[PDB]
């Protein structure tokens, strides 16, 4: 009773482009091939999975006395795998120029959409880690020493032997357009427990953004995103870097479907404009004339044209910027309250980072990390200061609004 219910496989807006309800007691080979990036080795065979079909889920597993996958590029790491391509060159970690020709197979690859699967997450403990994972198909040059299309989102990277969280991470390894250095998370779920029960995880990835969801909640966000064609890796690890296997086999977890969806309307390219709201308050955010703080009250006639804003993006974090002003929050001369004028972009006492929380935004400074935007001292004027995620005064929500 304790799992999140499976979504419906219709959904609002969307039309579904592909999925795989995971039944058994057969892989679906027109979508998936069972080997783990089987062109880097010299025997492919070695980098067969290990799987079977449990109870409307695919059980990708270890055993005790599996063999490592590919020990010739990755040591003695051992996974399962399954891939939606088999595609020469792709995903080089170890910078190896032995690739091994493959005949160039697609199941599944696609640029754009929302992303979803319903998993029960290993219970085992100890080193080892599952992943969901996409990668470019590095499609410009159908190599990996010339293409810049080789992205790797993973949305999925939970280690075992960290029960509470959801690893997510990203790096644009030749791509010099998208994540350029890693960035990787492991924040607390905010409810459930990920080894004991089915949970729905989920990305949307627009030509903006990837935004990932628990169930059915805005979770984490990265700003910017790759503009090619990726394949899905599914797949389960131990003796890897997240750590050497304890004696509990087989390694293994459940997922119950993949779906994925293309928005009926199709995404935006790239001119929003916002209302800010407070959770506490229910107050806007406004700049009055002649006031060198930003103000927060009661929408009218008079603020609000003062009360809508614009974002914009650098080095992944956001700036915000006032529409009838043109200026951007920032807190350079660090009074305690939020500061409005048209200082340069490159300045981080004007950039910040957006963290979900709860269906609403935090806006954490990137010069001064520890500090947020906040009204918790309730002086009718915007404040940062150091102050618990859970504070609805720190809390916001972004309107979108003509
Ligand atoms: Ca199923």
């Amino acid at each position: 009773a304790k799992d999140f219910p499976a979504n419906p496989i219709e959904k609002a807006g969307y039309k579904l482009d592909f999925s795989d309800e995971f039944n058994g007691p057969t892989l679906d080979r027109e979508k998936w091939t069972d080997y783990y990036l089987p062109h880097w080795c010299k025997d492919p065979e070695s980098a067969k999975a290990n799987y079977r079909f449990e109870n409307g889920s695919l059980v990708e597993y270890i055993t005790e006395d599996q063999k490592p996958w590919c020990p010739e590029h990755d040591g003695t790491v051992r996974s399962s795998a399954i891939m939606s391509f088999d595609k020469s060159w792709i995903h080089n970690f170890s910078g190896t120029t032995d690739n091994h020709e493959r005949n160039e197979w697609r199941g599944y690859t696609t640029k754009y959409g929302y992303f979803e699967i319903r998993a029960k997450l290993s219970n085992t403990g100890g080193g080892g880690h599952q992943a969901w994972w996409m990668v470019g198909m590095q499609d410009d040059t159908n190599d990996w020493f010339n293409s810049k299309q080789t992205g790797e989102i993973d949305i999925l990277e939970t280690f075992f032997s960290k029960k509470d969280t959801w690893r997510i991470a990203a790096y644009g390894w030749n791509d010099p357009n998208f994540q350029t250095s890693w960035t990787i998370s492991e924040d607390k779920v905010p409810s459930g427990d990920p080894t004991s029960e089915y949970h729905i995880y989920a990305m949307e990835w627009t030509p903006t953004a990837l935004k990932f969801y628990y169930d059915n909640e805005l979770f984490k966000v990265i700003y910017g995103s790759p503009d090619y064609e990726m394949g899905t890796i599914l797949n389960i690890y131990t003796d890897a870097g997240s750590g050497a296997h304890n004696d509990v086999w087989p390694k293994e977890w459940a997922i119950d479907y993949m779906r994925v969806w293309k928005p009926v309307d199709g995404y935006k390219e790239s001119l929003n404009n916002y209302l800010i709201r407070n959770r506490q308050t229910g107050k806007f955010l406004y700049i009055e004339e002649n006031n060198d703080k930003v103000s927060y009250g009661d929408i009218t006639l008079k603020n609000e044209k003062n009360a809508k804003w614009s974002k914009e993006y650098r080095d992944g974090y956001t700036l915000l910027k006032n529409n009838e002003t043109g200026e951007y929050l920032n807190i350079e001369n660090q009074t305690g309250y939020i500061e409005h004028g048209k200082v340069p972009k490159t300045w981080w006492s004007a950039q910040w980072s957006e963290v979900p929380v709860d269906g609403y935004t935090r806006f954490v400074n990137r010069w001064k990390p520890n500090m947020s935007i906040h009204t918790e001292s309730y002086e009718g004027v915007l404040q940062y200061g150091n102050v618990p995620n859970t504070y609805w005064t720190s809390q916001w929500q972004l309107i979108p609004v003509e």
